[PDB]
């Protein structure tokens, strides 16, 4: 048996990363694969890529974030729109611990892979093959698009993030399409749902005779202590990442 | 914490039902959620019932194979009809062993009931709300009738079993959809997951947060044990049986 557990959409939150790390070790994870999504607009900075470079990371892909720190550090956002603006801020926030070099190799990682265990070929995105922002695969997504994570090139096992939200659905032809959720920034519309702001990621484990198991786990960590350190260390648009935190909006 | 394992389809599949509790006991599971489909094609009779009932089943919901059975032994069928003959015989097998008193019980069963875990309302059906046949909640179904399973009446959480798949996804709402897929004939679209016809069913996880864990598994069963007991106990149809424990068609 193999154990892989899934990470994606840490988006800088580090006292939920650093759970998740500690729940994974825990259950004796044997390799971890990024979906990206890695740092903004949460605390962590060096923090963040130092736990992950302690990690056996067997497969990576570029999250969207991940380009607009890259354009964000080069200036090559549009500084007329407030959106942007708040990019800029997260990205010069970045900048004070993350070299340039660095956020070139975050920037520099393939958008598609694709991995063979036994009888299986599992495709990894971080949203679509060759898309990795929009809306296109959200919870009420068209199967014309789902379809496009499992065939052209095809597989039998897609996992991506993205959009925050844990999944288990199907392509067309039966192949399955699974999402881990958001380590940092966990997406409910049912507001029951979103009264349980914990991470979330997955673990798939494969044996001699396929897949053997699909984990969809929530991880409890401490909400105060990751606010406490956003006001000590200046994170910009703190009433932001208050609300993510607190109420998931 | 408590644990609940979701338990659909066995479709009287003796072994593949014996390992999933097996399985479910060293877990610790605290209680169990039976789903519907629990007799016939398969070989299991009065071993099943004595098993079932060793289980705090603390939810159970009527599925359409209950319903057949009863017709079936009513003498409703008319075996001119290929599919009602086959529906036929096998009645007829199960009630060398299982009396009409057990029948009427297994079909005094409700449709659609509702579990409370503190903020969350969780629906259990079959199928749909108010009909646990048809092909509306398939892999590729319309966003309409899943929305069915979490509204009117409304529920945070639906679980369904009958399409024999492993499926978490979502209501309109962000309600979560779930399904254990079946323990006694899982099902497969995708001809490399087909390979592994391993037991499929679930459990949740629910404690003062929440829901904390969603675990889709697999359990492995001695399939030629249980196609050596459908000899030796004289099954009908045994290539028809053979047929979907070993290919998946
Ligand atoms: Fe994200
Ligand atoms: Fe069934
Ligand atoms: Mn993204
Ligand atoms: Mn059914």
């Amino acid at each position: 048996m193999t154990k892989i557990a899934l990470l994606s959409d840490i988006h800088g939150n580090t006292t939920a990363l650093e759970a998740v790390l500690a729940d994974a070790r825990q259950l004796g994870v044997d390799e971890y694969w990024l979906l990206g999504d890695i740092l903004m607009p949460g605390t962590g900075r060096r923090r963040i890529l130092d736990l992950l470079d302690q990690l056996p990371i067997t497969a990576r892909v570029l999250g969207n974030w991940e380009d607009s720190l890259w354009h964000g550090v080069r200036k090559e956002l549009d500084s007329t729109r407030p959106s942007q603006r708040y990019l800029l801020r997260q990205c010069q926030y970045v900048l004070e611990e993350i070299s340039l070099e660095e956020i070139e190799v975050l920037h520099n990682q393939p958008l598609q892979i694709h991995r063979q265990f036994g009888d299986l070929t599992v495709g990894i995105s971080h949203h679509l093959p060759d898309k990795n922002w929009g809306r296109e695969l959200i919870h009420t997504g068209k199967q014309e698009e789902f379809d496009r994570l499992v065939t052209h090139p095809p597989c039998d096992i897609a996992v991506y993030g993205h959009i925050h939200q844990q999944l288990l659905r199907y392509g067309t032809g039966g192949q399955l399409i699974v999402n881990p959720g958001s380590i940092g920034q966990p997406f409910f519309l049912d507001a029951q749902l979103r009264k349980d702001l914990r991470a979330q990621y997955m673990i798939l484990e494969f044996d001699d005779k396929g897949l053997v198991d699909m984990d969809f786990r929530r991880v409890d960590y401490d909400v105060a202590a990751e606010l406490q350190l956003a006001k000590d260390l200046r994170l910009p648009y703190f009433e932001v990442y208050y609300e993510s935190l607190v109420n998931g909006i």
